[PDB]
């Protein structure tokens, strides 16, 4: 992997792995978003960020501050089969004071074609309180080194889906996947939920059935809370339709939010 | 005219008056350039800008800075008619250390369809040495204040054709109109040469029978050096394409420094 000659985006090829790959020996949408994270991560330490997994600059570690995720938002035309080389690069974007987005682009390596795309919403947090704030001027200041100034995105279309409201789904559920947990190989280098699993949380309430006769097109999912390494989780969703359903990611006890989000199914 | 509800965009309506319309009883372009800088003037004022003609800020006055356009780009599917009601949201988006952007959207107020589309970029300039110069952190803390934070933009595709490279016409040009000077009514409350002169002036050298036969979709225009009162312009053309294409250059009519670069997309009626 390596920055382009501007130094403004980063990119990086993956050859897709025998595990990788789900019933059609085609990379699942999990295996995607492991590569967007791992693109991600080798981004920020070219362009001088922190090697410890909070991936901080240096005012937000003097100030105590990390990013967390608000919404990832995926979109696949063709999902890379298994041994196929899949390039991807990523950018980052300042929004003002809301927070910052990263993008990325994915291509088939043979055939140049744009075959998905992607972009996530990070808010800033004080790492000890976990109170969400504003991006300072200093931060504002260390994303204009190495993002584009002029506007940028993976999704330009005006009123496109990643930036959607979604609504919360109401009981009763038409599915559901109850009592899921975590496993040490769900977390980070700092014991944290990945991102990714709650992906893969989501879509265990979708029936067999839809995932044996449909491709998973567009996957849109907010995050609200984090799911402790002792925490249980719900997993609900109803069919709002191409089929198209709503979800719902609580906890198993009280049934505090985590997440909700979006999934848009084409009939294979 | 009026700010919106979220403060972060401004609208007006505007009803095409008689002397403003062309051959065929619609807006002209300049009309349209017209209606896009008063749009963007009325917003300036809404938002605590400078009412002196230069659209400035506090920290810009005690830095004796101003604002110039270095690119326009109008897209047009429908000029309203003469007597029709038009209505034009316009939006500021800071870009960085760069400059900032004014964004337009028209609309045919009776139906709501989008009738077209504009977009500009602006340098920061001293205006005592006219040297152009980055946006400083005191300025882009400005513009957060009335501006949307996440990006909105009056031309989101790919590779649009709002951000083109422009190449420079060569010798000889296939049309052209020679010796071009402005007149009092060509210039702003400041004395200096209206930005929709310099349209004006390049659409002279389409020939009559393109204007006659086809509309104006889309015009790009660069802008590098400004034309002085007593200074005389020359506007060259030449054909680079059932959509037509120009290339365009206005340059002094002494020594052939140039002033603007453009380029026009037109349609068969
Ligand atoms: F994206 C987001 F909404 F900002 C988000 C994601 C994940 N966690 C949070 N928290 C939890 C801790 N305290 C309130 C904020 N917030
Ligand atoms: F857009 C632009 F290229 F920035 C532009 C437009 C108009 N004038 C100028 N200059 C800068 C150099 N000194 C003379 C005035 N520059």
């Amino acid at each position: 992997g390596s920055l382009t000659e501007d130094g403004l985006s980063y990119k990086e090829k993956f050859v897709v792995r025998s595990y990788e790959v789900g019933s059609n020996k085609t990379a699942t949408v999990e295996t995607i978003a492991n590569l967007l994270q791992e693109v991600g991560c080798n981004h920020a330490q070219s362009v001088g960020f922190s090697t410890d997994g909070f991936a901080t600059t240096t005012t937000m570690r003097k100030l105590h501050l990390i990013w967390v995720t608000a919404r990832m938002h995926i979109e696949i035309y063709k999902y890379p089969a298994w041994g196929d080389v899949v390039e991807i690069e990523t950018w980052c974007q300042s929004e003002g004071r809301i927070g910052t987005r990263r993008d990325w682009i994915l291509k088939d390596s043979v055939t140049g074609e744009v075959t998905g795309r992607a972009t996530s919403k990070w808010v800033m947090m004080n790492q000890d309180t976990r109170r969400l704030q504003k991006v300072s001027d200093d931060v504002r200041d260390e994303y204009l080194v190495f993002c584009p100034q002029e506007p940028r995105l993976a999704f330009p279309e005006e009123n496109n889906r990643s930036l959607k409201k979604i609504p919360k789904l109401e009981d009763p559920a038409q599915y559901s996947m109850i009592g899921l947990k975590p496993r040490r190989a769900d977390l980070d280098m700092n014991q944290h939920v990945n991102n990714v699993t709650y992906i893969g949380w989501v879509l265990e309430s979708i029936p067999q059935e839809i995932v044996d006769t449909h491709e998973l097109q567009v996957i849109t999912l907010d995050y609200r809370r984090e799911c402790q390494q002792d925490d249980v989780v719900d997993s609900l969703t109803t069919t709002t339709s191409d089929s198209q359903f709503l979800h719902l990611l609580r906890l198993s006890g009280d049934g505090q939010e985590i997440n909700r989000g979006t999934t848009l199914w084409r009939k294979k």
